[PDB]
């Protein structure tokens, strides 16, 4: 169902807010990009990625700008992911992998 | 009816190879181009892709080609526009700026 096919970005930096596009099987527009940590004994970082309806370019694709990382000060790489989610249902594609690198 | 709705980079280096996400209207990946041109006499350059990277016909991720001078020592500026290899028909225009190295 739910699927990313490939973005325009795979790293960003800590503090968020970079544009990236993502290119995705079919979504709407008002229904649909969690970036998650999952952290060690149980729990799991999330952010979610910004933008509005009408950067959901025809359904199958996404231009959005980056959460901030849970820690703005690490002085090494952090390797998280990336998925789709949709609120209707919160069902998810399969995660991909992004690299947030220190300020 | 052709149509660039947006583009993740609007400049790069006149060296080439740069990649770009590029939205668009609905497109064949098998009738579709993206042209770099510039007025001196014209001068063309191609988007570099294959039909799978044309994506559910609403987007294409492509490398800019080289452009006609690498010893400029400011940005030139020139025009980008998805043709159609069939009737030759075109989209509007966009800005684009390639660097000097």
């Amino acid at each position: 169902n739910l699927k990313i096919v490939r973005m325009d970005r795979t790293a960003g930096c800590v503090t968020g807010g970079e544009e990236i596009y993502l290119l995705c099987d079919k979504v709407q527009k008002d229904d649909i990009i969690r970036f998650y940590e999952e952290e060690e004994n149980g729990g799991v970082w999330e952010g979610f990625g910004d933008f509005s309806p009408t950067d959901v370019h025809r359904q199958f694709g996404i231009v959005f700008k980056t959460p901030k990382y849970k820690d703005v000060n690490i002085t090494k790489p952090a390797s998280v992911f990336v998925q789709l989610r949709r609120k209707s249902d919160l069902e998810t594609s399969e995660p991909k992998p992004f690299l947030y690198y220190p300020e």
